[PDB]
């Protein structure tokens, strides 16, 4: 899965759970083109990961060993906390 066909890595971004479909969807469709080549490849395979380990990672439950999957997920989580609703 390369980094110019968003249709496919777009499917990809369907998770079988709804913490992640409100986390990485939003994320790619309103940040992926923002993003290096590099950080693109990455996210592609951070894809690839099993849904348990995205949500934990996505909750801060401690964090993948994998520098580059940890660096996604806080771009992830930087980017969706600025986007987002600020709640009073």
């Amino acid at each position: 899965m390369d980094i110019n066909n968003k249709a496919r890595i777009h499917w990809a971004c369907r998770r079988g759970m709804r913490e992640l479909d409100i986390s990485i969807m939003p994320f790619f469709e309103h940040e992926y083109d923002s993003l290096s080549d590099d950080e693109k490849r990455i996210f592609i395979r951070l894809l690839e990961c099993d849904d348990p380990d995205l949500f934990n990672w996505l909750m801060n439950h401690g964090k993948p060993a994998d520098a580059e999957l940890e660096m996604m997920v806080r771009l992830i989580q930087t980017r969706n906390r600025e986007r987002g609703p600020v709640a009073i």
